[PDB]
């Protein structure tokens, strides 16, 4: 018959979410409860009812006793897992109580940047049994699993946490146990508002103020320089994300400001060309130039907002 | 009954405070005194009264003797703890004297940037007993704990150090011992004064000098370029901090310079529009333009200083 | 006679491809099946038919039994290989079943940037037997080897995966077994289109719009500044690649924009010099200046497209 | 009575001095000679007179023989100490000969940037005995300690090396031995001359050349832009140093160029305002403007040179 | 008498050459052949003639047998040496066959940047015997040592490889064996040509084209801005190299462009001052201004080329 292995995983800290590399890093405690009757022992009066072991000698004890332990893997782990504690407490009964305190990076393959920076992402940790379900079956260790109260993450905000069990077929032909700790997190928009939206909007608004000066040459030079500023913001954004094969809401927004600014240069070159090809006309054309600018940006804003919502 | 475990923690060095990642790094010595009568030994005349052990063989001796050691965790530790010394001295009595010299990063979840750069922060180290208070009770090892005299931190200045004991319920249902080393540190303002305040103030003051040249076009071009410079300083500041969900005193200060500069462009466009819509007037309007500038910045400065103090 | 060693390698994750350093990083599982009759054992009823060992004690068992294991090396590995699992399952028969879960960087020496960013690259992992083919022969472990379904790579797209066996002569004079896991990957052009092509094309197109303003001085200043922008893009590109000894398609493209922009400055200086050396002429010369610009870029485009295709 | 422990430390390489983090990194060999009569042995003819041990088994031999070794700590060490060799050679006499080859970062808390880049710094390595002077006394191992002949440091130049012994009271109430390897190093000014002094001086000198063009507006625009360039150099310098709480000679130098440039803008605005408020006057005022510039920078240079020397 | 230790070192990969830190990184295989008659063993018919050992148990076997192994150090190694394989094969004879597969950084103290980027550098690996020549003598293991055929280095190109033996006196008074693997490598100029020479030459050439426009003010503004561009290229170069105490050919080249550009500003200010102090003169002076520019750069080019060749 298969022995129940009680898996518990608790994330104490989120040391960071690296969206460029699509991974996240946590400080966590893994807890396992497993009754192996073969490991049971008799004790004399005064001798302890609970034997405490360093994982190293406990595994050496299992090999001696010819017992198979529920060998597991953190399926989505990346790099080195720095350990803090790897402790076993064995009861007279044969109940193994294991605690694994670690710091580790995990793959975040659920990353969908299509609505960035208004995106919500899924992060998970996969704990797999190397041995199949006929030998060991993972069960949910009750009242332990989840996320702590001092995670230390400032940009992201965890919306919900879930735990479930599923099968995997990584090394075996038959199904094998898999414990899942899943969490959803959305972004704090403050950075994007302060460093990207407000500056881009200011550049556009204060640039429009200068149309009231009535100098066509100055306008063309202003829109030309604005175009270079947006090209620069385009690089600022690209540095936050991986070199995706798809368009972001942010990408569409920047490409949008390029297209409008390109057309502002085109329009004002065209209006100056009309002045040159024929006083009351001059001031009549000026009205189009001044009212074109806000209408072009308001038309662009309605285009993205429709294309993404 | 529970055995007293004497915890002592001394921070020799502050290898750095990383405010972007909200963690800090220290070189520290952990000292433990624990009397276990079961570990007592008899010695012959001339044979040593104190046995010195490498942690590895000492733990192997405890497992042999079926003794439970006060297994502890640095609760707020992050990543790898690089060890220098892990030495045990066991007296004839059974008094275990442990020394743990390490370099490690620790989570700084008490980070409040709301008044940055005039902020004071709390940094702590949590040492938790894995076993509950019925088995082991942490006591304060007197005359050891604290912070050294060559911490090597240049930006920060430690205001006070404290040590206290508390309970935690991390792995157990019953209360478990927790030793706390807390320290408060405030910032040296010299960097911010030299690299941010003085430059921003100079750009504003020397830009005002040019108003006395009496060219409205040149003023609009000056404020426009100044706006771009502040957008650039805005990115310089954002790189020091995490992508917070809240507004900083620094953030308010930069958004403030944007708003005033935006209004300077607006005002000077408006004053040039007034000149155009009707000599003594010209020079009368000029007085408003020249006196507007200092009043706008002095009004902005009074707004933030009120909003934050 | 030589014993068959069954090699299986599966890449679960592509943690990244670093083209500047010409290496790649993976999370992978190595699986080995090897029958050693000497390791066979007899068991009593109830005693397990499969013995599970930590690599450490299994190798200690081989040394004891004076047995030689199929010592292997990942020939193209770089730096530290962080291990997750190193587990042995030994059957009554003497069939050793080994699993090696690791994270590691590997040399990518097949990097050909000649057609970058339209390039396709070869990535491989070499598993070599230290002992020659007369002792051990590598065989392909069927139904395991390949690449997973959640690799997590966003810029690159895997076109095909292959496994084959070959000989090597690294440490021996006689041939020795080598297992190869090869994969081809092409690039997602979206980043290059959004951040390099569209901006460069916009700068060129909107700059041409201003020729219709009919100011020769303004044109020379525009082309001069455009040249500096391309010099800046030239540095942006150079940061993505190693300091190659050969010319890239991208390199040719940027050198191309330099040459045309240099000639635009030369041509417009020449046309202004013609105006100065002799009204209907002025406007006749203007036609050449305006039609020169698109023809020069269309001539350049045809030159690279011919030189590379 | 106390046993003499002979400490020898030789720095083979200076892998770098990181002034921003106030630490330095070395490749070094630690050598210890210690006679423990208890470790003495008898040998048969043909059997070796010197027993060679890996530190691991030598410490296991000491624990067996119940001997206390002179446990030491590198007091100012930071992070991980990567070891190359840890070898023991035990003579028939009981003379332990230990060699420790390592790569490690050490705290440089003696960093005084007040006269940077004309600064001289003190770097040291502290080797402390964990046990007090009544048990073990550190002595200077003659003819070994110092700094090698291929250190590999290019910016810094070692002026002198010293070795001495002192007491410490880190873990004990009674004095404990401390071995000190100290070295002084001064900086090669070439980088600062080529990248900071020459450019700043050129910008100032070639900007003065344009005063001979006799355009007041052009001068104000030139000094304004120069001010921005110095603000940029100010950030270039700040990146080399920690965020100190004190003013550097370099800091004073840059603040100096700001103040003079601010006054150049002020003066030329004032002189243009004098022209406007009343031909031979014009050309008379021009002389003040042209001779002001060199006198202002020569007055600034005399101010810093007095304030720091 | 002394026992011959056969050293073989083969570099499989050059993971990089870091010229800023003056070190290089390799993947290499170290091979040792050493006959120790004391390690010889007798075997029964059918029992193996070759015993295979993990370094750990082989060293434990040497300590047991009271044998001294040829303890060695990679003298110029830096940081951690990540190992792949550490395997021993012991023949009936007592012939120890050792293989050490590693990834490691090594000090490159032979770095001479005086002719950069036209420089050729020496890179080496030093393998030293800890024990002197009376105990162990290093010999060249024939047909193994050298550099592989898939080094993966793109900027550098290996000109020649050499192996030799020498003495050292690092830990001993008497001479001790040292094995040396040396290689010379020169640089691929393509990066410097594409990113530094072509842009600098273009800026100079296209700037000269505008002299034919005949505007003295525009020329002074052009040379002024060019000076700032070169100051920027000066920082781009400085980032590639350490903060050397000597002048590079590249450094001389950039300082050269500063001096000429400074003189171009000086000359054109002077020529405009001559126009102002006295039509056919105007156009006569113009010839000097236009022909000065190419002569000044051609004179500068001949100065460096003479000073360095
Ligand atoms: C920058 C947006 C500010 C709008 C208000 C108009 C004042 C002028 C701002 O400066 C100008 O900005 C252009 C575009 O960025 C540059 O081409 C130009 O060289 C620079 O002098
Ligand atoms: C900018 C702070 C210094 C103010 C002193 C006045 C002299 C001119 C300085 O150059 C100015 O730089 C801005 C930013 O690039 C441009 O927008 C502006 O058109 C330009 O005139
Ligand atoms: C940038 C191309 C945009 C084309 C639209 C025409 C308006 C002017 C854009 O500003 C230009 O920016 C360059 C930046 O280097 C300067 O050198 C150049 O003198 C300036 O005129
Ligand atoms: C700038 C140092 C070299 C001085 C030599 C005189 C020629 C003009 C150089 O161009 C200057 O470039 C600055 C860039 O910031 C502008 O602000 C300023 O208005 C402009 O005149
Ligand atoms: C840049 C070299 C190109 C040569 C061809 C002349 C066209 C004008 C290019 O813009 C120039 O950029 C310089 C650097 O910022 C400024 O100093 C200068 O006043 C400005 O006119």
């Amino acid at each position: 018959e298969p022995s129940d292995v009680f898996i518990g995983l608790k994330i104490d800290q989120i040391t960071g979410i690296n969206q460029k590399e699509e991974n996240f890093s946590v400080v966590g405690s893994l807890r396992i409860d497993w009754r192996q009757p073969l490991l049971a022992f008799e004790h004399a009066p005064g001798e302890p009812k609970h034997r405490t072991y360093t994982l190293a000698t406990f595994l050496k004890l299992l090999e001696e006793k010819q017992i198979r332990w529920p060998a597991f893997t953190y399926h989505n782990q990346q790099g080195a897992m720095d350990f803090q504690n790897r402790l076993i407490s064995l009861s007279e009964d044969g109940t193994v109580m294991y605690l694994e305190r670690f710091t580790s990076t995990f793959q975040a393959p659920a990353f969908d940047f299509r609505l960035f920076p208004f995106d919500n992402q899924l992060f998970f940790i996969h704990v797999d049994s190397i041995f199949p379900q006929h030998l060991f079956r993972f069960q949910e260790m009750q009242g332990f699993s989840g996320l702590g109260d001092q995670l230390g993450e400032e940009e992201w905000i965890v919306t919900e946490v879930n735990t479930h069990l599923t099968t995997h077929n990584e090394f075996t032909k038959g199904d094998a146990s898999r414990f899942v700790l899943e969490f959803h997190a959305e972004r704090h928009l403050n950075y994007y508002l302060m460093r990207i939206l407000i500056p881009v909007l200011l550049i556009i608004t204060v640039s429009w103020f200068t149309f009231f000066l009535q100098d066509y040459t100055k306008r063309i030079d202003l829109a030309g320089g604005n175009l270079l500023l947006f090209i620069a913001f385009n690089f600022t954004i690209s540095s936050d994300l991986p070199r995706l094969g798809y368009i972001t809401l942010m990408d569409a927004f920047l490409v949008g400001t390029f297209i409008i600014t390109a057309l502002v240069v085109l329009g004002n070159v065209w209006l100056r060309r009309l002045e040159n090809h024929g006083q009351a006309l001059a001031r009549k054309l000026d009205i189009y130039a001044i009212t074109s600018y806000p209408l072009a940006y308001l038309l662009g804003a309605l285009t993205l907002w429709l294309l993404f919502f």
